[PDB]
DNA sequence: GCGATCACG
DNA sequence: ACGTACGTGATCGCA
């Protein structure tokens, strides 16, 4: 049972209670406030947004940060509280956070799900409330206040179950000191926004729209035929039974017509080149130019996302609607978008600063590697290094093609190395690819028994952890099937690297926030990219940033090796180079 | 809805 | 003998 309140009262206001501020909306970003429920040692209680909201003591009680409150994923109501300027403070235990932690592969998303992790069964998961896609919907308020209450119910009967376990497993500290604090940071993150330049964006289309037609025209030229460039049946079929080009694949899907393939058969036909060209013009256009434009907010022209705190498997962020981890970089064409992101205020700069090779140098730290730690003690180029090493040759002696291939056995090292993979990526037999591993393990002995232990670790315990105890579970490390022991095999080599990088700068974001306050900066952090921050500030602090956001970064952790952040600021995000 | 594809670290 | 590089998200075509 509990109190459907026409009003806030004082015993609504104690100061612990589990809470749920509901956004029903995937897309929290100025989004509705369906309903309110509140379970303390008073009671449970459900309330109305537009009565709670608009009273002055309960908008005190979110604001004080005395006053604890447990929840599940509180980054969505903290953010859908500031588009209300409403601040929630005082959150002491996030469900989904915890549930995070405690084991990654269970998917949670919901309270339900978190709840099963303990067997507490009595609320329903949000989709059987409120359906799926487009039959999606709020139902009335008895049903409403019936699983908000629920939930509120459920998260105040979890809390301890939840933190006895994070204790036995060390974790503590990594949800209350690391996570936690990082989800108030991504939530004033997500709500700046970054501001587009969305008539660049349109001109930049256009620039596109005309190369797509004359590309398009000129693969129709040489196919004899129009067709759907865009369909990978139809151009599997021009290419391999019109055209007859060479098929050098497996598996029953038609063809592959994936870049690598091209690649290869290049040399066989004018067309191939021109596909690949389409392909990169129109993955702009659909995705980078037109899906952009579909999510910038109309009046401020500002984009905002949503960083998936508890989602990967290995600690890392995501970034949904838009992906801001993944904007163009790499080909020039694609790097001019962006240039359409801008400061949000006049008379502002981009400033973006990056871990250099954070992943090898947290792999030299884990594997106490004597030659790994004193290449990175020497500043070397790590591929030229490692191409040294492997082929033995002199610095003077490595080729492009030397260091190309070193980088690649390197990528191989904190993939989790395979002849295999490594001979499908370099275009190589799988013996040349294991010499090559051989000679890799010759020159770093203390990577090659990290790997070897990492692995009989993860059999022994049944998981890896990261330097901040993040854990990721991996029994399919005993499975008899070649193909799955082999996968958890690999991710036993790489989840501590790749996870323990996102611990690092994790941490680093929680000291740069500190700092930046402490300061009186109005610089602002406004996205994170897996091993870099970007941040807008005015440009009177540039030159203070140069020197604070690295230094920040570099001292997050200690370890056996220097930590190194490059910076780079301009006009925009393109220019931050 | 799902696989293929390709964007990023 | 075995055959995949690690981690993500958006779009498209097609069933
Ligand atoms: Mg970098």
């Amino acid at each position: 049972a509990f109190t459907l309140a026409d009003r806030v009262t004082e015993e609504m206001l104690a100061d612990k209670a589990a809470l749920v501020v509901e956004v029903v909306e995937e897309n929290y970003h100025d989004a509705p406030i369906v309903g309110i429920a509140v379970v303390n040692e008073h009671g449970r209680f459900f309330l109305r947004p537009e009565t709670a909201l608009a009273d002055p003591q309960f908008v005190a009680w979110l604001g004080d940060e005395t006053k604890k409150k447990s929840m599940f994923d509180s980054k969505r109501a903290a953010v859908a509280l500031k588009w209300k300027g409403i601040e929630l403070c005082g959150v002491s235990f996030d469900l989904l956070l915890a549930a995070y932690l405690l084991d990654p592969a269970q998917g949670v998303d919901d309270v339900a799900a978190a709840a099963k992790m303990k067997q507490y069964e009595a609320v329903r998961p949000d989709e059987a409330v409120y359906g799926k896609g487009a039959k999606r919907a709020v139902p009335d308020e008895p049903v409403l206040a019936e699983h908000l209450v629920r939930k509120a119910a459920a998260i105040w009967a979890l809390e301890r179950p939840f933190l006895d376990e994070l204790r036995r497993n060390e974790q503590d500290r990594l949800l209350v000191e690391l996570e936690q604090p990082l989800s108030s940071i991504l939530a004033e993150m997500e709500f700046a926004g970054v501001k587009v330049d969305t008539k660049r964006l349109e001109q930049m289309g256009e620039e596109l729209a005309e190369q797509l037609r004359t590309v398009e025209q000129r693969i129709y030229e040489l196919a004899g035929q129009e067709f759907n460039i865009n369909s990978p049946k139809q151009l599997g079929v021009i290419l391999f039974e019109k055209l007859q080009l060479p098929v050098l694949k497996k598996t029953k899907t038609g063809y592959s017509t994936s870049a690598d393939v091209l690649e290869k058969l290049a040399p066989y036909h004018e067309i191939v080149e021109n596909i690949l060209h389409y392909r990169q013009l129109g993955k702009l256009q659909s995705t980078y130019i037109e899906g952009l434009l579909k999510v910038v907010r109309p009046d401020t022209k500002k984009v905002h996302t949503i960083f998936n705190q508890a989602l990967t498997q290995t600690g890392r962020l995501s970034s949904t609607e838009p992906n801001l981890q993944n904007i163009p970089i790499r080909l020039e064409e694609g790097r001019k978008i962006r240039q359409a992101f801008v400061p949000s205020e006049s008379d502002w700069l981009i400033f973006a600063a990056d871990y250099s090779q954070i992943e090898l140098r947290v792999l030299a730290h884990i594997a106490e590697d004597d030659n790994l730690m004193e290449a990175f003690r020497r500043d070397l180029d790590i591929h030229t290094k490692t191409a040294m090493d492997i082929f033995q040759v002199s610095e003077d002696e490595v080729t492009p093609n030397m260091r190309r291939q070193a980088k690649a056995v390197n990528f191989g090292i904190v993939y989790g190395i395979s002849d295999y993979g490594l001979a499908q990526n370099l275009n190589i037999s799988r013996k040349e690819a294991a010499e090559f591993i051989e000679r890799y393990f010759e020159s770093f002995p203390g990577v090659k028994r990290y790997m070897e232990n990492i692995v009989q670790e993860a059999k022994q315990k049944g998981y890896v952890t990261t330097l901040l105890h993040r854990r990721r579970y991996l029994p399919d490390i005993t499975s008899r099937n070649f193909n799955v022991r082999s996968f958890a095999e690999r991710m036993a080599m790489n989840t501590p690297i790749q996870g323990s990088a996102a611990d690092i700068i994790k941490k680093a974001m929680i000291d740069l926030n500190a700092r930046l306050k402490e300061e009186r900066l109005q610089a602002r952090l406004l996205l994170q990219v897996h091993d870099e921050l970007i941040l807008e500030a005015p440009k009177e602090e540039m030159e203070r940033l140069c020197r604070l956001v690295p230094e920040v970064m570099e001292q997050a952790v200690t370890l056996r090796v220097p930590l190194k952040v490059d910076y780079h600021y301009g006009s925009t995000w393109y220019d931050a180079k």
